[PDB]
């Protein structure tokens, strides 16, 4: 099964690194997407990864 919870490792870096966008309003998102990314099953790991990506500007 493939949901996309392998973007986990990809946006691992952006957790640290600077998204891809930043500069984004994207940091209001994040706030509750890295609370929501908690789901203990794998499934919420492509909900979370998306708004990773965006989180750049909280990273950054």
């Amino acid at each position: 099964l493939k949901v996309g919870f392998f973007k986990r490792n990809l946006k691992e870096k952006i957790e640290a690194g600077r998204g891809v966008p930043n500069g984004i309003p994207a940091e209001d998102s994040e706030q509750l997407a890295s609370g929501q990314e908690a789901g203990d099953p794998g499934c919420l790991k492509p909900l979370h990864e998306k708004d990773s990506e965006s989180g750049g500007g909280k990273d950054g």
